Formats: structure tokens, C-alpha cells, sequence
């Protein structure tokens, strides 16, 4: 009984631990903020997963976990200063997009490690996260659809173009269009490193390309909620079947890099943001396929501007699915003021339905 | 005056027709709604029209042909599993999209003929047809605006970017941005292809480079309403015209690569989505020399990723002229739900404006 | 006292000479409206500053003056036949696209000066700068946005991609995407020039590089609005800093190819738009900031096409920075209907004050 009090204790938002956190002091619910959207990348509103995922960033590698933490500070101070919301900072909502920015600007960052330059865009970046977040809501809350990592992808694409491989100050890797075929050699394809796509693609959501930091990130998703964690390998699974399928080269999948789009999408509209049921199920594992072959699309697109495909395809493939209309009620996409760790949403969806019932 | 009856019955939408169908077989039912499906790419509501257009696509090539109806026949079962609409389903409104994904796969596909595997993609692309369609209606809705052909642009152009021309399993034709000038000797134009240009255009909606396949969707036109068939001649004449007055290679004209855009375009201004009206015929004149214009734009754009500039440009150009705001009631902007065939909505046109006059 | 009197006549809008205009000919109401539109590219709505700025053009080019000239004229007699509006036309909001589109498609050809037909393409662009403008009215009307140069910047697009610097009839210049890594010697740096970059910069609003026509467009600034003025310069300003930053080439810093969307981003955000508070001339300043490195993003993505960030970088930074939703009342977005010029603006945001006070 002392476990189960203490797993709902650390499961879920931890809804006790935020009221308790609007006591303190300033700086000790920054850090807590900063933890909670370090965290809210995966979808997930937990500090504990946050202090998890942060110990996963140091394992791989310290500068770029130094960047995302600085970016993460920022932009929850940004948001701040222009009185953006809280209960939108005070769950992350304004950081998630600082972390990812920091760690993407350090990992796609030619110049090297501890270059310390790279803190002023990265300064500059995270406190524009919160002002592009809000324009983007003042258009996509006209359908009840979430920002999503659209503040990222805008900022950091902005970032490697405007700067590119060829600028003296902030250089970028080198990143073209593919010329000349490449032979896929279905025998050498070692089905040891293809299975560990599914950590590596997890990961990979962070930056990250080490399976250990797969693994701490998977951890730190089944704390808060199994369904985000089960969704979450479902996604890198479709991801690395997807990949195959499409003659990608057999690196890229081993590296996760057609993961991390389809575990976003399969946690988004799988339970996140639609209510959880089979249909919807199988709408999240469609939407993840979509997610992946998108995630091809994109980059072979923006491999001509010399930028990766960040998280656009999560983006568009998420809001694509979050857009439909259908005639089944099966299919519920949840309000936004309502939207919590799916397993809530699901409890909601249930009071919802006997209400209605009777 | 049994003509007279006849033809009423085979004219339109064939709307006795569709009532009698709504009562046999669901396999019959799915036959008739692909068929009319395959006319609507041409705005077009027909049955007949529709196993004109299969039988004209036959005449061309037998492979796009039968990639065609497996796209449009799938498109309509996913949209009946995503439970979308009767009606919209049965108009064919969810089937043109998806025989578009299918002609203009097989089209730019560089495996060969009978190509089995690249069924694969069209069952998948086919398939969500729906889904983005339905998303795009969320958003076009707002401003009561069709969706158009904006599924097809997208999902081809995915399909046709994250493959490529360097894939092992789908290639595509090589697209590659104008590098070198090329001199237009004007005494070397041939004024019978010229001429040709206007059934070989009207034939490229579908991908056919065929003058005999343009005749006989030309017939097919004819036989549903004369508006279109004039308003989609003169869009081809513009078109012709337009890539003429842009130094565009003679070739290209030829083939009708200028025609198309334009032919949709003045179809769906001119009749279609407003009330015909002089004022109106003038509109879709000039929206179809801005869609051949910006058919060159976007073609010289996505030249550069390797993709073809499929609808776009009639996509474009016709919601840029149908959002357009006027002081004058001569342009009247047809309500989606009370849209048909052009002759039908000028006789709502009528209908109102008598009313409104009493 | 004569001088407040004459000072006010020629100030601001000149409400008084546009009442008087309400009489006169028809012609002479085109003439005036011209002046107008061509004066508010600047976000200025004054005809003698119009004038100014015409000299200006023509101390630089003629060839470029008369194109632009024509622009604006056919733009304007494209309004009044699609029965745009009054009062939009007569304040000049469908000349500036008009006069932007034949000025920028002079500096842009390279047939040569004194290409007459160069007009065709101007006489026909103008002409649909009022069709796109109310297009994508109808798309930003709903979040109360402005157009802004909009219009211009998808229609000189078009043509600059659609020919292109290789079709014969109508060349363009030829841009390159950056290749080679080039060294910026900080020891070359010229202050002159470097401080020249703010007359060139807001010069360069309207294509010209010169530094007289930029300071006769900050005297025509000037006699509109002193605050107008003021954020220009600072506005150029930080487009010049926010260049030497990001490891831009100098040259394109003396030729003020980094202060022209930065000028009209502190313009627009700064006053024009928000009410003037000293939060809003910081959130103007950092709009300015995200401005010129958003030019740089756009200069580098479409330099791949063969095009160069007109104005588009404007564009999306205002319509970034004015569509954030902030908890605090001092940024305060004024209504579309209440905007003139900026000091205007401001006894309008004091009367509004007042008034909830009691």
C-alpha cells in the first residue's frame, strides 16, 4: 500500500507535487518548470521524467545537455517576461520547445564541443520559443489543435539556414541532396542494431543516438504513463518498418533517425490528444506510417536548403490526423483545456460517456 | 422528343440515375461511385462521363489505366471505413483523388510498366486520400472553400520526393532545374500541334499525352454539360497562349504540360463555384492565365526537389480567385452545399435572383 | 502660427486635402491615390511624401521610377474595376503593391534599362495585386492582420521563378545559392559605408541603393511622422547590427540589403500596428532583430530557387509579432479600422485609456 501511495505519487502530472511547488520560491519552481518541459517533449507534464531525461542527456553528451538546459531556462523566462500564461509555464508548455531547441542547435553545431558562442543564438532562440508559440496558437486554436514542436522547427530551420555550413561564426553540418544510387544489400542488414532502432529511435527524439539514452527515456515514459511508453515503441517500431520498406539506408535506421517523428505522432494521437480506443489506436499506428514516409519526404525536400527534417513531419502528420472529421463517435479528438497524460483522458472520456449515457 | 428525354437522362448529374442507384448492391453502388469519381477530376458528376474518361485512359496506356481505378476504388473504401459521408462518397468527391494518385504515380514512376509493387504506394496513398482531404476541408471550410486537388498535390509529391530517382524500390523520372538558355526559333513552331495543344491539354489533367484521349474526354465533357466543355477549351487555348507569351519550349506546349492547370481552372471559376456571369467567364479567363503563369512558377520551383508541379498551380489560383472579395453582386460566389453543374447553378443563380427581386 | 497651420496640412495623413480630393476629377483622384500608395510602402499615407519619393526614384533610375510609376497607376485602375473598396483605394492600400512590383521587377531584369517589355509583365502583375490582396484579406481579416507586401511578395516571386535568368524573353539575375566559405576580414571594415547602411537601408524599401534616395525617404518620413522616422532608423540600425552578428559579407551590409525588412518590421510593430509603449518600441526592436535574421534564413532558402527575400522576411516577422497573445495591456493591437499613422495611433490608445479610467 505504501507503493501503490507512492507510485501515484510519481506517476502521471504529479498533480500534488505541482500544488505543493505553488508555495515555494521563484527560482525553485523555475527549476521545476524547467524539468516538467524537459520532460513535455515526449508528451509527458512529469519533473521526476524530466530529471530522468536530463540524466540521459548528460550520459550522451554534457554540452549538449548543457545547451538544452540553458535553452529550456530561457524560454520558461521569456515566457515570463511576456506574461505569456501560467499553468502553461508551470507545465512546461513553454520549455519543451527551448530544450529541443538548445540540444538541435548544439547537435547540429559544426563548430564544436564547448563552443560557447553557440550560447548567444541559443539565448536569442529559446526567448523567441514562447512569442512564435503564441502566434502559432492564435491560428491553430481557431480548430482546437496544439503547437506541437512547430516553434522549434520554425526557430531551429532559421537557425542552420540563416547561418548554413558556410558562415564563419556559427557554422552547421554539411547536409545534401542525395546524387548517386545507393545499393541496399538485403544481407547485410544486422537485425541486432535494427532492433535497437527502437531505443535509438526514442532517443532520438532529444538528439540523442545512444541506446542507454533510449532506455532512460523509455524509463522515464513509463513512470509517468505506460500507454505514452507503449505508443512510444510502437511509433519507432512503425518507424524502422516504414524505413525498410522505403529503401532508406540501412544506417539511418539503425541511428534512429526515422524513429523519433513516429513515436511523437503515435504518442499524440494515440491517447494524448485523441481518447484512447481501438479505433484510435489504429488511427495512431496510420498516423505514425504517415509520420514516417513523410519524415523521407521532408528531408529529401529540405535537403536541398542544406536542414534536416526535424520535427516537421511529427507536426504535420499529428495536425493532419487531429484535423479529420468523422461520422463515428468512437474517434473523439479531446478539447485542449482538457488534454492531460492519456490515461486521465481516458478516465475522462469514460465519465463523459456514462454521463451521456444517462 | 424521346431525344429530348434521353439526353436529360444521361446529361448532369444524372440525378434519377443516382436514386435508382442508391437502392441495388453495394458492389454496384462502389462501381458507379468510382466511375463518377473518375469524371470528377473534370468537375464532373457523371457516371457515363466517367466510363468515358476509363475508356479513354485505357486508349492510352493500359498499366496507368488500371492503376487509376485501384486508386480510386481504394480512396472510396477508405473513406467508407473512415465512415467520412454519403453523399460526398457517392458523388465521387472521395474517388478523384485518388484516381489522379494512381494515373500520376504510374506516370512518373521509373521502374516500367507493370510494375506490380508500385501498387503498394497507391493502396497507401489511395488510402489517404480521405484523411488529408477531410483535414483540408477543416481548414477550407472556414472560408467555404473546396478542397480541390490539394490531397493529390500533396500526397504525390511526397510520394515522388521521399522515393526519388535514386530509390531501389520506386523510382521516379529525373526532374532537374533549367540550367542551360534555350533559343525559341518561332520559325520552327508547328501551328498543327500548336492547334493540338487544346485535346492534348485538356487530356494532361489525367496524365494523358494522347490528342485522341483529349477528344474523348472532350466527348465526355460534352455529354455532361456544354459549360465545361467550353470553359475547359478555353482554358487550354489560354494555356497555350500563356506558354507562348512566357518563351516556354515548344515542346512542352505540345505535350499540353500548359494546359492543364488552366483547363481546371476555368472550369471551376467559370461556372462551377460561381454563378456564370460575363463578369464571371471574364474571372476565369484571368484566373486561368495566372494558373498557366503560376504553372510555370511552381514547375521552375519544384524542379529543384525533383517533383513535377502536378495541380498546384489550379489549386492555387482558383482558391486565390474564389477568396477574393468584390463590391459588385454580378460575382457571386456559389455556397458549397448548393454547388452542381454549371448549368444547374445558373438556374439557382436565376432562382435567387428572381426571388430577391420579389 | 502660419507655420503649426501649414505644418499640420502637410502632416499625417492630410485628412483635409483628402476631403478636398473627394470633389475633383476622377484623373486627378488617380494621381493623388498614386502618390499615396507609392508613399505607403513606408506605412506612410501622405501624397506630398508620395511625391518625395518619386523624386527620390527618379534621382536613382529612371527606367526603374517609370516601371514603378506604372505599376502603381495599373494596380490602382485593377482596384476600381474589381470594385475593390474606397477608401482603401483612395488611401492608397492598392498602390504600394503595385508601385513595389514594377520597381522590383525593374531591378531585377536583366534584359536591360529601357526593356519596354518589361511593362507587359508590370501592366499584368499590378493588375492582379488587388486579386491576391483581397485573397489573402479574406485569410487574414479573420485575425484582424494586415496583408501587408504580401501581395507583392508572391507575385514578383512568380515571375522571377516563372522566367527565370534563362528563359529569352524576360531574364532575370542570376542567384546562387552560397558555395565556398568566405572570410570576413574584420580589419576591412569601412565605418563610412557601415554607417551609410542606414540612409541605404531604408533607401532600399523601394530598391534603390543609393544613399540620397534614402535620405529623401527619410525626409518624406519626416514630414509624415517623426516617429515613423525614428523607428526606420532604429530599424535600420538593427538590421545593420543584427548583419555584422551573423557573419554577413559587408558589402551586402553597405548596400542595405539587411535593413530594408528590418526598417519596415520597427515601423509596422512600433506604433503603426501597437499602440506606441515603451513595451511595444522593445517588442518592435526585437521584432526588427527576428526580422533581419529571418531575412537571412529567407535570402539563403530561396536563393536555391534563383530568388532573393523581397519582403517576405517583413511579412512573417510582423504578422509573427502581431498575432502573440500577451496577459499585460500594455501591447495593445489596434484595430484594423483605427489604424493610421502612428501618432495618430497613439491620441487614439490615450482617448481609449481615458475613457475605461471612467
Amino acid at each position: 500500500a505504501n507503493l501503490i501511495k507512492w507510485v501515484s505519487f510519481i506517476s502521471g502530472d504529479m498533480a500534488a507535487f505541482g500544488e505543493w511547488m505553488k508555495g515555494q520560491f521563484i527560482l525553485l519552481q523555475i527549476m521545476d518548470w524547467v524539468l516538467r518541459g524537459a520532460a513535455q517533449v515526449m508528451f509527458v507534464n512529469n519533473p521526476l521524467s524530466g530529471l530522468i531525461i536530463f540524466a540521459g542527456l548528460i550520459l550522451q553528451n554534457r554540452w549538449w545537455a548543457l545547451n538544452g538546459f540553458v535553452g529550456t531556462v530561457f524560454a520558461t523566462i521569456s515566457a515570463l517576461i511576456l506574461c505569456q500564461n501560467r499553468g502553461a509555464i508551470a507545465a512546461g508548455l513553454y520549455g519543451y520547445n527551448g530544450i529541443l531547441v538548445g540540444l538541435l542547435m548544439a547537435v547540429f553545431s559544426n563548430a564544436g564541443d564547448w563552443y560557447w558562442w553557440l550560447l548567444l543564438p541559443n539565448i536569442f532562440m529559446s526567448m523567441a520559443c514562447p512569442i512564435v508559440s503564441s502566434a502559432l496558437a492564435s491560428i491553430n486554436s481557431r480548430w482546437d489543435l496544439p503547437v506541437f514542436t512547430l516553434p522549434f522547427n520554425i526557430l531551429v530551420c532559421l537557425h542552420m539556414v540563416a547561418t548554413g555550413h558556410y558562415n564563419q561564426y556559427f557554422p552547421q553540418i554539411l547536409i545534401q541532396p542525395t546524387t548517386s544510387m545507393s545499393n541496399l544489400t538485403w544481407s547485410e542488414l544486422d537485425y541486432a542494431q535494427l532492433f535497437r532502432s527502437i531505443p535509438v529511435g526514442i532517443g532520438q527524439v532529444y538528439g540523442c543516438d545512444n541506446a542507454w539514452t533510449g532506455g532512460i527515456f523509455m524509463i522515464a515514459l513509463f513512470i509517468s504513463s505506460p500507454i505514452t511508453f507503449a505508443h512510444a515503441t510502437i511509433g519507432s517500431a512503425v518507424g524502422m518498418v516504414s524505413g525498410l520498406a522505403l529503401a532508406a539506408p540501412f544506417k539511418n535506421i539503425y541511428m534512429g533517425l526515422w524513429g523519433y517523428n513516429c513515436v511523437l505522432a503515435c504518442i499524440a494521437i494515440g491517447g494524448m490528444f485523441y481518447a484512447l480506443t481501438w479505433q484510435t489506436h489504429l488511427l495512431a499506428v496510420a498516423c505514425a506510417f504517415f509520420c514516417a514516409y513523410l519524415g523521407s519526404a521532408i528531408g529529401n525536400v529540405m535537403s536541398n536548403f542544406g536542414l534536416p527534417a526535424c520535427t516537421w513531419p511529427f507536426c504535420l502528420s499529428a495536425l493532419t490526423f487531429l484535423l479529420i472529421t468523422t461520422e463515428t463517435k468512437f474517434i473523439h479528438k479531446l478539447p485542449l483545456a482538457k488534454v492531460a497524460y492519456p490515461e486521465q483522458n481516458l478516465r475522462y472520456y469514460w465519465k463523459m460517456k456514462k454521463e451521456e449515457k444517462t
